[PDB]
């Protein structure tokens, strides 16, 4: 009985009003006291992104800033919450450090920004366009079962803080003020739409960043959607990461279940 | 009247029989004095790659080190020198500081490198697989005459220091060991076949750990083979640029004449 109110915004990537009625339906259905309230801005388009810098950013605060939620779960998570996450930081009040806020892949930036600066909780967790895929409402499902008060969905390694991010977005991230200090941290990653030599490229940028961070160690989640016309690139995606993490300096601490698909689950940093 | 011998090695990717003989046939005809020497493993192939990391340590090394040359010139740059390039450093001779290196794209990783360490002279030139290009001779043509000793093809901006580097590959750079200090440096880039967003990402990127460098300022390239599928991004890159200098207090100089083409200048390193 006791009821949850939950704010969706767009950092980056539109979404569209017909999927979020399917997303309102199955909450209606499977978690009845959760209510969701998807911000008008969740539906603007200029293109690439949810409107302009300045909209996605006054969406945000206008969500992040209003206790009346207690989440802010980002809508999707294409390239771009990154033209928002610093000037979102400089303009946080107290409600928003009573807050969680869930998502993955480039909404890890605002993730990581939150989590740098202790600002509430911060959540690697399904978001709302996962029910656009096959199968999609067991994503969705599990992360309102997360904001219903369920543990299940927890990557079952956790129980070391633990930090989940998608690898492009942690190459973009390292040697800016975004990063958290991850010493002591179970770095986990997954990569989507991203050739080998492309990975290889980013497992070596991330690993060489981190030589010197003092991290627990990293976590290999799943890669996916690999362009299928390449050559031979010359050794698996798991060889690419060992191989770059010797180097480093960086145990290499075994797999993590994450990814761009419907088994992704719940870690919360930290 | 005096010889100038230039090897030819393939850090990255590999170069064809076909196509080397029409390199070595042009500097027959227009630079009787140069002398060029393609080392076989130019032509290996290992999927990706132009052989083992192995193999093409060794070839780099056995250019580098051999007093027979005056340059190694790099014949490609896709992906693939991160992985001979540090451990490249250990192991030059006495004869590796006699030299130039000249290459663009992913061969910036050992112009990079060498210059970090001071070993010889670095220099962003066309290289051999230019000549597959329309007008590709015009290219080629530009890097051997530099080696003849001409000064014609010097980005004309140059007489403060400068480098200049694929985008790409700086921003994979940043964080590593493998870049030098950029400190009062002008530091030129170009980008080829990345969609507009990519290229917001690494500007971000590059720009932010760059920021505290302490750079004379940026000068932007030329930005080619641009997805042409993509929704509106919503700014050109040099708005891009000029936006994100601006952020991390970087100084937009203007524009350079390099790129993925035939009019890309030369740019030593220094």
């Amino acid at each position: 009985g006791m009821t949850r109110r939950i704010a969706i915004c767009a950092p980056s990537t539109p979404f569209t009003r017909e999927d979020s009625a399917r997303v309102i339906a199955l909450a209606a259905a499977e978690f009845p006291d959760l209510s969701l309230s998807f911000h008008e801005q969740c539906f603007a388009s200029e293109g690439h992104f949810a409107g302009s810098d300045a909209l996605r950013l006054s969406a945000f605060l206008e969500c992040a800033n209003d206790d009346a939620f207690e989440a802010v779960w980002f809508v999707r998570g294409g390239y771009g919450a990154n033209r928002i996450a610093e000037d979102a930081l400089a303009r946080l009040g107290r409600a928003a450090s009573a807050k969680q806020y869930l998502g993955y892949s480039d909404a890890g930036t605002l993730l990581a920004a939150l989590y740098a600066h202790r600002i509430g909780r911060s959540v690697h967790a399904p978001m709302p366009v996962d029910i656009r895929r096959p199968e999609g409402e067991s994503a969705v499902r599990r992360t309102l079962g997360w904001l219903a008060g369920a543990r299940e969905g927890l990557e079952p390694t956790l129980g070391a803080p633990a930090v989940a991010f998608n690898l492009m977005t942690l190459a973009m991230l390292c040697g800016t003020r975004l990063l958290p200090d991850l010493s002591g941290h179970v770095v986990m990653i997954e990569e989507v739409a991203e050739h080998h030599y492309a990975v290889d490229r980013l497992l070596f940028h991330v690993t060489s960043c981190l030589a010197d961070a003092g991290i627990a160690g990293l976590r290999l989640g799943r890669v996916s959607d690999v362009p299928e016309n390449d050559r031979p690139f010359g050794c698996s995606v798991e060889e690419m990461a060992r191989h770059w993490c010797h180097r480093a300096g960086i145990a290499f601490l075994g797999t993590a279940d994450i990814g761009h698909d419907v088994d992704n689950r719940i870690v919360p940093f930290g």
